[PDB]
């Protein structure tokens, strides 16, 4: 497997630019599991208005950089929140060898969360938001089908974000997700499987 790899992490709405809380845990799991890793925390403003076109085109950047740098390099992209919405838009951006060295994506809180999607999960592993639709997917992408096979979308149920069924926006469900221990787990074993295969 991977050698080389980036973790591409990008925050949801007011939190400062840094880690997100979202994936520390998890991130502390895969680093220790899987030697030759760092960290980038998505460069932008993660704004109250919601405008994350700044942050795709980081995230598209990084990718492109990362593999002019070294074409061994491997990405896991991690999205929260607003972030998850910047790593969707991403994901048809990044074609080819791009598309190639991204060995796996993680959503939480996925304002794009897409009904019926083989990578959707709630915080258990289970079906209780599998058919759930995020406050932004009437007119939004989320996953594309051929990133799915890599990409795990985990939304709590209550959260109003990737859930309009189950909540009313920015609901206490949201918040939740980086304290959650299966949340943590499931994206610590998925991330060391994707980079190790």
């Amino acid at each position: 497997g991977c050698s080389s790899y980036v973790i591409i992490n990008t925050r949801g709405t007011s939190e400062p630019q840094g880690p997100s809380v979202g994936f520390r845990t998890m991130n502390t799991r895969i680093r220790s599991a899987v030697s030759g890793g760092s960290e980038y925390d998505t460069v932008y403003p993660a704004g109250i208005d919601q405008n994350s076109a700044q942050g795709t085109a980081n995230i598209v950047a990084q990718v492109k950089a990362g593999l002019a740098r070294n074409p061994n390099t491997c990405f896991l992209l991690e999205g929260y929140s607003q972030g998850a919405a910047a790593t969707c838009n991403a994901l048809p951006q990044l074609t080819g060898a791009a598309f190639d060295a991204v060995k796996g994506v993680i959503l939480i809180g996925n304002p794009e969360h897409k009904p019926n999607l083989a990578c959707n999960v709630d915080g258990n592993g289970g079906k209780t938001t599998f058919s759930a639709r995020g406050i932004s997917a009437a007119f939004t992408q989320g996953v594309p089908s051929n990133w799915v096979s890599k990409t795990l979308d985990i939304c709590i149920y209550g959260d109003g974000v990737c859930d309009v069924s189950s909540g009313f926006g920015i609901t206490p469900q949201h918040l939740t997700y980086g304290y959650n221990t299966n949340v943590q787990t499931m994206g610590a074993n998925f991330g060391i499987k994707a980079l190790q295969g």
